[PDB]
């Protein structure tokens, strides 16, 4: 829902978000 601004251009801290 939000804005991924920032959200899809990170690639790193997204796989991290689980873990």
């Amino acid at each position: 829902f939000l804005p991924k601004l920032f959200a899809k251009i990170t690639k790193k801290n997204m796989a991290h978000i689980r873990c």
